[PDB]
């Protein structure tokens, strides 16, 4: 089935090095490309980088381009299985991999092939992408999700004081996925003048996954500036809010540090408990359904504690690494209610599914997620439509690494025709529509 | 030979509306989108919006998608024309349009549908975009171009002081073009630590194209801060700097506002003379072998003048705006020696390629560009090896919206094998090779 598989080293939406693969079968070549994070967890698979420093900073992804081009080429060609067997393939390449974490091939190897497997099995089954999928998933009645998009950051890579990360909108009341696109859209555009008014024409350039990122520290000053444009732009009752604190990036000697972008000063630090009252707050005071990551990946008893005193969604991201251990573990803690689904956490379509499927059978929502270092594939689009989760965050409406996508979702929804259906106020349980 | 024509409304990478066409033959679906620019040549081909104030700000593109689906598919179909007739088509969208400036239809609306033949055609003579498009232009030999990044910004659309809009780096002493965007790269991650330590961690966000815009006013510091980046990255012998100087942004009365975004000041004021001797210093001071736009569009006699009195390249944009007709006054006139090439100033794939010829065989070089607004959309990697130009600007190496086009031609350079070169130092006059 598999004619010939060849990887080369393109450069990622921040400029650095990614794996890409090209997948030949009788039917053609099929080309996917491998994510890159830049607040990873300590538990997610192994990005393996080249660590030549005087080769793109150490960042070449030449070695795991090799693995794929000469290891597990011949050994996928030779397993004489169909790329529609995207289990078997993929066990394949786990067994032959042979690591816990991917570290001997890289996980941006291994996951680079599993995509581009996943492609050319969609081919070989005469569907599109999204209905292979929900096919590998046990799915029939596809779903287009709420978009999540980030318009503040902040945050380890972004370069004000802002602690917490990002601050999402979600249309939620929209008609449509198109007509998701374009709340998103006015909102994002009306912000960027409210940004420009107040902190001046300087403060609109954009971050990594196309966010504002305006020189503040205080992070109800954010949700304030959100809800803000939501109301400018005319859509209070239509669209809501989503955090991903990333509280790992801040976690210090068992406290938080909310400020920890400035110089060390340890009488800053707060406990969980302060930290978890603040959320309360948010959740008072704002339109915020949905918090990510507000607690370190190891705080297992803050995570359980404050997911059993409130009603919205909480996402694990660096918590759950797109990983079926640890999703068991977090399942039976009830540590959270929602899955963060990154591919290449995890480093394969098949792994990816799994864990989606044992989210979803315990009663948890399921939100398809970028990375921060995105290319122009958009896999995800297609992903989150055949899974049924109802909801994805794949950027600001700003840089086509993430537009790629809200567009590919647009086209999706056009085809599927009269048989769309947008979450909406379900995307948190979307199997009911 | 064309089955159907579709087209809609996908969002570009400032997440503003612009046109995107499906077309279908017997071979297959073929899908181009159009860019859309931020500083326009008044004398640049339509760009038609909807203008409606509540939706998009205004940006919708609904009509032009309207002429596309209700006018100018069932002509072109019921034409029966093949997809391999670029030019027939292209003539037949003209005549159906009937004005000067496809001020009917749109550019936009007309364009688009000019990409997705140009894809279509390809595909019936089965050949790679870049070969097809090298037989429309009667070219032989291909060429990977020089890139050109735009890592430091000013002008209308940055929120400095800085006047000047874009200063790029160009590889010319890279060995290949892969080599060039690891060169390019490098000194973009290198300059984005340079502007941290100088003026602050938060100075570092990006502007529509993914360079830098730290807060300065004078010109010569944005090329200091270029220089630094460049020796600091180690490639002194191999890097040179170019400048979009966009000057018809900041032409106020017959003279230029170097500090055009400070409070109307018209003491300020200089003369062309003025300017073009200080483009002088810039030439004898930092290692600047190109300069766009360095006068106003209308300015003819100060770019004759300039261009007599330099030996580096000048390069036509707003000047030219992809128009064989004001090409032809610019040969006349001797005004410049490069055309910049954007499909989208002119509006037809036809015209630009009859555009490019005529700079060619009047001895210009032609560089190929990207607008601010792009997309995923890579057709001018395939476009800029086809008519053998030897340089191209899509951008900095950020935002994928620009990797697109950077790793296509990658891919490009690595399907051409063993006759892939790279234009190199004779980037203005690839024909020597
Ligand atoms: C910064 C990011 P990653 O790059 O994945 O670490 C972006 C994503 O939105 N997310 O959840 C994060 O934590
Ligand atoms: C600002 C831009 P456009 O959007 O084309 O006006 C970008 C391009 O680099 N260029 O030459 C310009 O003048
Ligand atoms: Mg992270
Ligand atoms: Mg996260
Ligand atoms: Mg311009
Ligand atoms: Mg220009």
């Amino acid at each position: 089935s598999i004619e010939k598989i060849w990887a080369r080293e393109i450069l990622d939406s921040r400029g650095n090095p990614t794996v890409e693969v090209d997948l030949y079968t009788a039917k053609g070549l099929f080309r996917a490309a491998v994510p890159s994070g830049a607040s990873t967890g300590i538990y997610e698979a192994l990005e393996l980088r080249d660590g030549d420093k005087q080769r793109y900073l150490g960042k070449g992804v030449l070695k795991a381009v090799d693995h794929i081009n000469s290891t597990i080429a011949p050994a996928l060609i030779s397993s004489g299985l169909s790329v529609v067997e995207q289990e078997k393939l993929d066990n394949l390449m786990l067994e032959l991999d042979g690591t816990e974490n991917k570290s001997k091939f890289g996980a941006n190897a291994i996951l680079g092939v599993s995509l581009a497997v996943c492609k050319a099995g969609a081919a070989e089954r005469e569907l599109p992408l999204y209905r292979h999928i929900a096919q590998l998933a046990g799915n029939s009645d596809l779903i287009l999700p709420v978009p999540a998009f980030n318009v503040i950051n902040g945050g380890s890579h972004a370069g004000n004081k802002l602690a917490m990360q990002e601050f999402m909108i979600l249309p939620v009341g929209a008609e449509s996925f198109r007509d998701a696109m374009r709340l998103g859209a006015e909102v994002y555009h009306t912000l960027k003048g409210v940004i420009k008014d107040k902190y001046g024409k300087d403060a609109t350039n954009v971050g990594d996954e196309g966010g504002f990122a305006p020189n503040i520290l205080e992070n109800s000053e954010a949700l304030e500036l959100v809800k803000e444009a939501i109301d400018k732009a005319g859509y209070t009752e239509k669209i809501v809010i989503g955090m991903d604190v990333a509280a790992s990036e801040f976690y210090r000697d068992g406290k938080y540090d909310l400020d920890f972008k400035s110089p060390t000063d340890p009488s800053r630090y707060i406990t969980g408990d302060q930290l978890g009252a603040l959320y309360q707050d948010f959740v008072r005071d704002y339109p915020v359904v949905s918090i990510e990551d507000p607690f370190d990946q190891d705080d297992w008893a803050a995570w359980s504690k404050f997911t059993a005193n409130v009603g919205i969604q909480i996402v694990g991201d660096d918590l759950t690494v797109t990983n079926p251990k640890r999703i068991e573990r977090a399942v039976e803690e009830k540590a959270c209610n929602c899955l963060l689904l990154k591919v290449n956490q995890i480093g394969s379509v098949t792994e990816a599914i799994q864990a989606c499927k044992l989210a979803q059978e315990n009663g948890w929502g399921v939100m398809v997620s970028h990375r921060s270092g995105e290319t122009e594939d958009t896999f995800i689009a297609d992903l989150v439509v055949g899974l049924c989760t109802g909801q994805i965050k794949t950027g600001a409406p700003c840089r086509s690494e993430r537009l790629a996508k809200y567009n590919q979702l647009m086209r999706i929804e056009e085809e599927l025709g009269d048989e769309a259906r947008f979450a909406g106020h379900n995307f948190r349980n979307p199997s009911v529509l």
